[PDB]
C-alpha cells in the first residue's frame, strides 16, 4: 500500500498502518480483521499512514470518550480520507451540537419510533412475502434475494421513491461507503444530490406524506428548511436506508447459517430474539467513521494536532475484550451486550429503531419458515470493508422438506 509521510508530531512507536478500506486479514472476516487493532502489540491510540494518514482509537473507552467530546473532536469532517470528510456535508452528521439539534429533531419525525410502529405491519408483510417466496426454492443468494430488497423497499416505500431507482441509488451509496475508485466521493455525492434536487423541489411545491415531503417542508430554527438542507438530510437517509441494515443482515445470516444451535435457540425461545438481535449487532457491528481535531489537544498522553483526523470505529467498542468477555463468541445470553454499533454521543443513530425492527422481524419470520439452512458447499464467503462493511455474496441452501409455509 501507499503510506503517507509520517507527520513530524507523530511518534514512530504509535504507527500502525491499518487500511480501513482493505484490512490485511480480511479473509478471516471483516470484524476479525479490524480486531487485530486490539492485539497486545497495538497501542490504544495509533496512527496509520494509509489513506492519507490519520489516528485510530482502538478501545471502547477512548471511542466513547472522543464521541462525547465534540468540542475537540468535530463532526465537521467525519470521513476518511479527508477528501471524503470534506465533500461530506450530510445533515445532521456534519454538524456539532447545538446546531445539529434542530435538524436531528426533524429527521426523527421521518424515521423515529412512531414511524416505525406505524410501518410495522408493512415490514412484517414484506418479510413474510420475500421469505415465503424463497422457502420452496431450496436455495438463494441471500444478499440479493433478501438482505437488499427487504430493507431497501421498506425504505423506498417510506421515502416515496420508485423501486425502479434502486439499482442506481444503491450503486451511489455503496460508492460513498466502500469506494471502488470509479469516482470521487464528491462526484458520488453530486450524482446523489442530482437525483434528489428535482424531487425535493417537486415535493416542496406539491407536498405529500412521504419522508422526503416531510423533510423538504419541515421547519428548523423556527423557520423553514432550505432546499440545500433538505437535500443534505435526505442524502444521509438514503445511505442509512440502502447501506446499513442491508449489510448487517448478511453478517447475521451467514452466522446463523453456521450456527444450528443458535437457530434452534431462537426457534424454541422467540422471546430471546430481541436479545439475540442486540448481541448480533455487537458481534457484527459494521460502521466506522470519525472526527477532526478542532485544535491541538493531548489525549491519553498522545499529542493530537489541529486538523488531524481520527477514526473512532463504532465497530470496535463491543469487540473490545475490556467491554465484553470472549468478544468474538456469540452468546445470546450475555448479561450485558456492550457496544456502540449505532454510534455514541449527540449523533446516536436515528434509524436504529427501524433497524432493530427489521432485524427482529427477519429473525422471527425466517427461522419460522426456514429453520434449517446452511451455506452452499464450496462457497467462499467474502467481506468488504469501508465506512460501512458488508458481505460480497451469501449463497444459502436448504431442504424444502424441512421448511414450512405459515
Ligand atoms: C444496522 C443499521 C444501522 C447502523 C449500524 C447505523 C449506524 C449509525 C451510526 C454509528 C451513526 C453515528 C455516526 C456518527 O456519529 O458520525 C448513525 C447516524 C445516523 N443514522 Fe444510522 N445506522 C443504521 C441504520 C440507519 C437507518 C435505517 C437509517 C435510516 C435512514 C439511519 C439514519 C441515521 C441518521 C439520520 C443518523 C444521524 C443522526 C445524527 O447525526 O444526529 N441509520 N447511524
Amino acid at each position: 500500500a501507499n503510506l503517507a509521510p509520517l507527520p513530524p508530531h507523530v511518534p514512530e512507536h504509535l504507527v500502525f498502518d491499518f487500511d480501513m478500506y482493505n484490512p490485511s486479514n480480511l479473509s478471516a472476516g471483516v470484524q476479525e480483521a479490524w480486531a487485530v487493532l486490539q492485539e497486545s502489540n497495538v497501542p490504544d491510540l495509533v496512527w496509520t499512514r494509509c489513506n492519507g494518514g490519520h489516528w485510530i482509537a482502538t478501545r471502547g473507552q477512548l471511542i466513547r470518550e472522543a464521541y462525547e467530546d465534540y468540542r475537540h473532536f468535530s463532526s465537521e469532517c467525519p470521513f476518511i480520507p479527508r477528501e471524503a470528510g470534506e465533500a461530506y456535508d450530510f445533515i445532521p452528521t456534519s454538524m456539532d451540537p447545538p446546531e445539529q439539534r434542530q435538524f436531528r429533531a426533524l429527521a426523527n419525525q421521518v424515521v423515529g419510533m412512531p414511524v416505525v410502529d406505524k410501518l410495522e405491519n408493512r415490514i412484517q408483510e414484506l418479510a413474510c412475502s420475500l421469505i415465503e417466496s424463497l422457502r420452496p426454492q431450496g436455495q438463494c443468494n441471500f444478499t440479493e434475494d433478501y438482505a437488499e430488497p427487504f430493507p431497501i423497499r421498506i425504505f423506498m416505500l417510506l421515502a416515496g421513491l420508485p423501486e425502479e431507482d434502486i439499482p442506481h441509488l444503491k450503486y451511489l451509496t455503496d460508492q460513498m461507503t466502500r469506494p471502488d475508485g470509479s469516482m470521487t466521493f464528491a462526484e458520488a455525492k453530486e450524482a446523489l444530490y442530482d437525483y434528489l434536487i428535482p424531487i425535493i423541489e417537486q415535493r416542496r411545491q406539491k407536498p405529500g406524506t412521504d419522508a422526503i415531503s416531510i423533510v423538504a417542508n419541515g421547519q428548523v430554527n423556527g423557520r423553514p428548511i432550505t432546499s440545500d438542507e433538505a437535500k443534505r438530510m435526505c442524502g444521509l437517509l438514503l445511505v442509512g436506508g440502502l447501506d446499513t441494515v442491508v449489510n448487517f443482515l448478511s453478517f447475521s445470516m451467514e452466522f446463523l447459517a453456521k450456527s444450528p444451535e443458535h437457530r434452534q435457540e431462537l426457534i424454541e425461545r422467540p422471546e430471546r430474539i430481541p436479545a439475540a438481535c442486540e448481541e448480533l449487532l455487537r458481534r457484527f457491528s459494521l460502521v466506522a467513521d470519525g472526527r477532526i481535531l478542532t485544535s491541538d489537544y493531548e489525549f491519553h498522553g498522545v499529542q493530537l494536532k489541529k486538523g488531524d483526523q481520527i477514526l473512532l470505529p463504532q465497530m470496535l467498542s463491543g469487540l473490545d475484550e475490556r467491554e465484553n468477555a470472549c468478544p468474538m463468541h456469540v452468546d445470546f445470553s450475555r448479561q450485558k451486550v456492550s457496544h456502540t454499533t449505532f454510534g455514541h454521543g449527540s449523533h446516536l443513530c436515528l434509524g436504529q429503531h427501524l433497524a432493530r425492527r427489521e432485524i427482529i422481524v427477519t429473525l422471527k419470520e425466517w427461522l419460522t419458515r426456514i429453520p434449517d439452512f446452511s451455506i452452499a458447499p464450496g462457497a467462499q464467503i467474502q467481506h468488504k470493508s469501508g465506512i460501512v462493511s458488508g458481505v460480497q455474496a451469501l449463497p444459502l441452501v436448504w431442504d424444502p422438506a424441512t421448511t414450512k409455509a405459515v
